[PDB]
């Protein structure tokens, strides 16, 4: 399984990508660069050919609502992966809350 804010860690993690998509330097900060490109590539990996940053938007807004992220005040472009106890475990289970025997 892959969901978005995996896709754009996976990214973020090449520096070769900084020209579309970057980890600004201020601890877990990140910007959208070019946005529609960002999405293209999401569009490539999960084949929808239809894929737009409309589209790509509305999940970090769910992100952002759970927590998971946070938008930057003022900007339209920049998040932050929140670093708290309660994200944390919904990152290290995608796919399964309920992961013990």
């Amino acid at each position: 399984s892959l969901q978005l804010w995996q896709f754009l860690v996976a990214l973020l993690d090449d520096p070769s990508n900084s020209h579309f998509i970057a980890w600004t330097g201020r601890g877990m900060e990140f910007k959208l660069i070019e946005p529609e490109e960002v999405a293209r590539r999401w569009g490539i990996q999960k084949n929808r050919p239809a894929m737009n940053y409309d589209k790509l938007s509305r999940s970090l807004r769910y992100y952002y609502e759970k927590g998971i992220m946070q938008k930057v005040a003022g900007e339209r472009y920049v998040y932050k992966f929140v670093c708290d106890p309660e994200a944390l475990f919904s990152m290290a289970f995608p796919d399964n809350q309920r992961p013990l025997l």
